[PDB]
RNA sequence: UAGCUGGUUCUCCCCGAAAUGACUUUAGGGUCAGCCUCAGGCGCUGACUGGGGCCUGUAGAGCACUGAUAGGGCUAGGGGGC
């Protein structure tokens, strides 16, 4: 048993998503689409009705 | 600060919307619902269809009600002549 393959347990796969792409998540971000998708939105739990 | 405008970069595979309601100093913004997607459940219930009951007041029609209406009749009221 050596440093080759004590590797992660076929499922802790660290893999964040990247939203600059061209195929995946693209012009807009992961989501987005629109406006008030920018720096924040009021709360939105407790707050904004 | 910017509920505004602009920009957001590799690939292939599956699914795939919405532009509606409610409230909103809300109306090109939002919150919950609606529609999309993923995971774990349940398992013939699903759209569509057959048969069966119930429920309805449109199209049409009708004048019995509410009103409207032309012609005539009979007929109170009025106006005119002896
Ligand atoms: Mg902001
Ligand atoms: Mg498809
Ligand atoms: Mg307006
Ligand atoms: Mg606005
Ligand atoms: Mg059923
Ligand atoms: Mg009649
Ligand atoms: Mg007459
Ligand atoms: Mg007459
Ligand atoms: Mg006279």
């Amino acid at each position: 048993d050596l440093r080759p393959n004590p590797g992660a347990n076929k499922r802790r796969k660290r893999v964040g998503r990247g939203p600059g792409s061209g195929h995946g998540k693209t012009a807009t971000r992961g989501h987005k689409g629109q406006k008030s998708r920018s720096g924040g939105l009021k709360d939105p739990r407790r707050f904004e009705g």
